[PDB]
RNA sequence: UCCAGUA
RNA sequence: GGAACACUAUACUACUGGAUAAUCAAAGACAAAUCUGCCCGAAGGGUUUGAGAACAUACCCAUUGCACUCCGGGUAUGCAGAGGUGGCAGCCUCCGGUGGGUUAAAACCCAACGUUCUCAACAAUAGUGA
């Protein structure tokens, strides 16, 4: 069910963490004001990245309209997140 | 291993 | 450069180039100034080497992973960052290599960035100067 926070995996691994940040940010904001967006790559939270929105219909027509594109050669694989993230949270 | 210049 | 003031010589370290005649050339960052705030100490000043650890960058193995506190393993690499008396933050200047601006081209300018901590050793000798 929908949500502010979009998970992201199948994301290329060789992708530095910088790199990365700015180019998921290029291509999500023709959906939307994005409030943050969390990327890590240890050895659980790499090959994925959270992309936090303002509004979840922004979130609802991101997921839509961007499953399975070629990001680095590796179609993505959005979903919504389980939980709500912590920015979300401690707000309202 | 010596010699110069430089640092 | 030369390591706890400062300078020089020597031993010595590094860059670059040479063969007793040891060439020319190349190579070279501590130059200028000594800032602001806060904070810790009995005293603030390391152009040395090493060893751990962390971090970064190449590959290699494993990982398809729901986090929001950094944090798989392995091989190699790191030997350029500097000054402003400790630390954190900011600012000024320098050196370096990227990316922009301006030019006929430079030169000038703007911006972002550059390996850190811990322990251990070493910090000589000769001379000079408060
Ligand atoms: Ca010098
Ligand atoms: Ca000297
Ligand atoms: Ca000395
Ligand atoms: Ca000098
Ligand atoms: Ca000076
Ligand atoms: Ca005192
Ligand atoms: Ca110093
Ligand atoms: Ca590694
Ligand atoms: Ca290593
Ligand atoms: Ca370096
Ligand atoms: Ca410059
Ligand atoms: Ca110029
Ligand atoms: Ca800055
Ligand atoms: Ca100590």
């Amino acid at each position: 069910r929908p949500n502010h926070t979009i998970y992201i995996n199948n994301l290329n691994e060789k992708i530095k963490k910088d790199e990365l940040k700015k180019s998921l940010h290029a291509i999500f904001s023709r959906f939307g004001q994005i409030l943050d967006i969390l990327v890590s790559r240890s050895l659980k939270m790499r090959g994925q990245a959270f992309v936090i929105f303002k509004e979840v219909s922004s979130a609802t027509n991101a997921l839509r309209s961007m499953q399975g594109f070629p990001f680095y050669d590796k179609p993505m694989r959005i979903q919504y997140a389980k939980t709500d993230s912590d920015i979300i949270a401690k707000m309202k």
